C-alpha cells in the first residue's frame, strides 16, 4: 500500500514520487527531510500524502538543480540547512519599528543584528536560495533566511557568533564586483603606498569606526604612517573595530552593532538611526536622542566620494 | 563466547552469547552499556553477564519499548543513552531533603525542574518516567534527568527553561481529571469564560500571585479587561511571568524558581518554603526568613477553588 | 581516470593509493580527513594529486599504527581528534613573553592556560603523537597538540573546561611513576595517619593553594595534615577559587577564574622578572597580583619535612 508525495533539493522543482508505506524514506530516498524534520529513520504516515521533502543529490537532476539554486558543491550542506532550520522555524521573527527581528534564542544576537542591518543597506545575492529568502525575510518569513545564513557561515545553533565574520561570508555571494575602494599610506621615510580593491574588501574595513575620520586620516605602523580614503565607489560602507565606548550622532550613520560582553558573555545590540535613534535588542526597542556605548560595526550610505588631497 | 544480557527496558533482560572476534554491533546493532556507545568495540572480559542497552531490530524489543517509553521515535534511545553517558557523572547531593545537581553543563533549570518534582502530586503516564521519578527520590537521580533531557529532545549543555520543561514533563502527567475555569470581563465585549482540561489547567504565563489570579488581571480585549479564576480542581498550580523582583513571603506558596542574568549568561536557583525560606543553588543552600529576587515560576498546593464573585 | 595521494593514521608511515575521481573518499577508504576537514562526502579533486590523507583503522596495519602512536584502543578517537583539529588550526597562537598562547575562541581559556602551564613544568608524555605535538606546541605549531588534548580528554570545542581536570587526564599519559608524596594526619584523639602516593595523584592536591602552609600544618575533619617527603619536578596545588595575593618568585604560574556558572573565565599568571598576566592574546605587568587563583604551579626536586 503506496502514497504520492514529492522530493526537491530547491523547493521549485517538485519531483513527483510513490512510496512504500512498509520501508522507511532513507530506504527509498537516504536523507530525507519534512520543514527541517529529519524523516529518514521513520515510515510513510498518511498526513505526508502530497507533502514536499527535501532529499539529498542523489541523481544528475537533483546535483544540478541543488549547484543552480544554492551555488555551491558541498554536499553537507543541505544537512545543516536543515538542520537550522528545524531550530529557527520555532524562533520568533516579531515586526521592530519596521524591520524583521528575531525574540532572542540560542545565542542568535549576531544573526538579529545582520538581519536587521541587511534590511537597510542595497545589496544583492548572487545565489537564487540566499535572495528568493532575502526577499521572504523582509516580508515576515525569515525562518529560511537565517538558516541559510548558519549554513553558508558554516555555524550551527547556540554556536556563539560575530555580525563582522557573518557579513563577510554574506558579501562573498552579494554581486559587489562593481564596487571600488582607493586607499592612500604616506610615511616621509618610506612614500606612498595605494591600494586598488574591488569587491568584499572594498566596502569592509577594520580599524576604526569613524568614516569622516577615514577620510581625513588614521595613524598606523609602517614608527607611523598616515591612512586616507581616496575614491569609494559603493552603496554602503561597514567600518569594524574592537569593540570600544563611542557616541553616535543621529542621521550621521545608517545602522550599527552594540557588543557588551568580554568572551562567551558577549551580546549584540542593534541601534539604526531614524526620525531617531532606536536600539533594537532582539524583541525589545529603546529610544533616544543621542547614544553611548560599545560599538564595534557602522554601517554608512555612499555613492561616490573623492578626496580633495593632493 | 561470553554470557551476557541485551534490554531496550532494562526490565525484560535477554539472554545472549556473544562471538568476542565480532564487535558488538555486528552481532547487535546500536548496543550501549551504561550509556558509553560500544557498537564499534568487541566483546571485552569484565562484561560477563552485564546489561547492554540495544535499538528495537524484533517484534519483542519494538513492543517492551513502545510499552515503557509510549513513543515510536527510533532517535530516543540514542539521545536518552547520549545524556544518560553524562548525568552518570553528574552529583546529585541531597540539599534540606530534596535531591539537587551540583552545576554542571547549564544544567541549574534540571536542577530546579528536579527538585520542584519532589515537591508537587504527579503520576507519569510513561513507566519509564515513573519508575526513574521513584528512584530519584530516592538519591539515583542520573537516570530520570536522562529521561527529561531525552523526553524534551533537549542535549547535555543546551541552555534550557524550567517552564518549558515542566510542560514537556506534564504532556506525560496523568493530568485528564484537572479542570480550571476562567472568566473575562469587559464593559464592552462582556463576559468570556474558558474551561480547560490536562495540561493547559494546571500553568499560567502572565502573572506569579495566585491571590491576585483570583481576584483581579488587566489583559487586551481595542481596550483592556479584567481576567480572574472561576474553578480550580489540581494538586497543584504552575504560575509563571517574564522574569521580574518580586517578594516571597513563608509558607504562602510551596516552591519557586528564580532567574538571574539575560541571554546566555542566564541562571536558575530553587527557592523552597519549609520551616523558613531555603535558597537551593545546586550543591549551596542558603536561609533567610524572607526573600527578594527575579522569580519566573511559582508553584501553589491546590484541591479545590471556587470563587464568591 | 586515476591520481596518487598517501593515506595515513600517525602520518610517519605513508601509505601510497591510486583513487579513482568519479568514487569519492568515503567509497573507497572509509571516513578520509584532510587537515582535519571532513572529505569522506567529496571525490578526489585537482589539489590533492600526492597530499597525504588521515584515515581510520580499517585494517591490521594501521590499528597497530594508531595504538603504536596514540596509545589508545577507543575507535572514536580519530574522529574527535580530526573534528577538534578542523577548528583547532583556525585558532591564532601568538607569542606572548616568551610562550604560546591562544586568541580567546570557544570557551578556550582553560587550554590557553594548560597550554601555558606546560610550557613552564618539566613533564614527558608516554604517548609519541603527545610528545610529538608538544614540541611543535613550544615552538609556535600548537593546533595539533591542543586537537590531541580536546580528544585524549573527551571534550569537543565550545565545551566548557577545568585547567586541573584537563592537567590530570594529561599527567595519566604523562611519565611521573618516579613521582612520589608523603602525607600526615595528626589527631590527638586517633594518633597519626601517614599515605604513601605515586604517580599523578603525588604531584596534585585539592584544599589549599600556598605550598608553605602545606608543609607547616593544615586543619580538617579537626586534625593537622602536612608534607613529610616530596620527589617530584612540579607541585599543583588546587582550591575553590578565592581571593589569594600572588608575591613575585614565591611560584612558577597560577589559573585566575572570575564567573560563576557558565559566564567563568580562567586567565594565566606566571612569575618572571616581574609578575605577567596572561589572557589568551592579552597581557599584563604588576609588582604584585591579586585575584581569584584556584591553581598554583610550585618548582621541586626533593623535600623532607624537620617534624
Ligand atoms: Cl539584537
Ligand atoms: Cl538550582
Ligand atoms: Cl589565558
Ligand atoms: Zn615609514
Ligand atoms: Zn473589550
Ligand atoms: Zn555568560
Ligand atoms: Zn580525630
Amino acid at each position: 500500500r503506496t502514497i504520492k508525495v514529492f522530493t526537491t533539493v530547491d523547493n521549485i522543482n517538485l519531483h513527483t514520487q510513490v512510496v512504500d508505506m512498509s520501508m522507511t524514506y532513507g530506504q527509498q530516498f537516504g536523507p530525507t527531510y519534512l520543514d527541517g524534520a529529519d524523516v529518514t529513520k521513520i515510515k510513510p504516515h498518511n498526513s505526508h500524502e502530497g507533502k514536499t521533502f527535501y532529499v539529498l543529490p542523489n541523481d544528475d537532476t537533483l546535483r544540478v538543480e541543488a549547484f543552480e539554486y544554492y551555488h555551491t558543491t558541498d554536499p553537507s550542506f543541505l544537512g545543516r540547512y536543515m538542520s537550522a532550520l528545524n531550530h529557527t522555524k520555532k524562533w520568533k521573527y516579531p515586526q521592530v519599528n519596521g524591520l524583521t527581528s528575531i525574540k532572542w534564542a540560542d545565542n542568535n544576537c549576531y544573526l538579529a543584528t545582520a538581519l536587521l542591518t541587511l534590511q537597510q543597506i542595497e545589496l544583492k545575492f548572487n545565489p537564487p536560495a540566499l535572495q528568493d529568502a532575502y526577499y521572504r525575510a523582509r516580508a515576515g518569513e525569515a525562518a529560511n533566511f537565517c538558516a541559510l545564513i548558519l549554513a553558508y557561515c558554516n555555524k550551527t545553533v547556540g554556536e556563539l557568533g560575530d555580525v563582522r565574520e557573518t557579513m563577510s561570508y554574506l558579501f562573498q555571494h552579494a554581486n559587489l564586483d562593481s564596487c571600488k575602494r582607493v586607499l592612500n599610506v604616506v610615511c616621509k621615510t618610506c612614500g606612498q603606498q595605494q591600494t586598488t580593491l574591488k569587491g568584499v574588501e572594498a566596502v569592509m574595513y577594520m580599524g576604526t569606526l569613524s568614516y569622516e575620520q577615514f577620510k581625513k586620516g588614521v595613524q598606523i605602523p609602517c614608527k607611523q604612517a598616515t591612512k586616507y580614503l581616496v575614491q569609494q565607489e559603493s552603496p554602503f560602507v561597514m567600518m569594524s573595530a574592537p569593540p570600544a565606548q563611542y557616541e553616535l550622532k543621529h542621521g550621521t550613520f545608517t545602522c550599527a552593532s552594540e557588543y557588551t560582553g568580554n568572551y562567551q558573555c558577549g551580546h549584540y545590540k542593534h541601534i539604526t538611526s531614524k526620525e531617531t535613534l532606536y536600539c533594537i535588542d532582539g524583541a525589545l526597542l529603546t529610544k533616544s536622542s543621542e547614544y553611548k556605548g560599545p560599538i564595534t560595526d557602522v554601517f554608512y550610505k555612499e555613492n561616490s566620494y573623492t578626496t580633495t588631497i593632493k
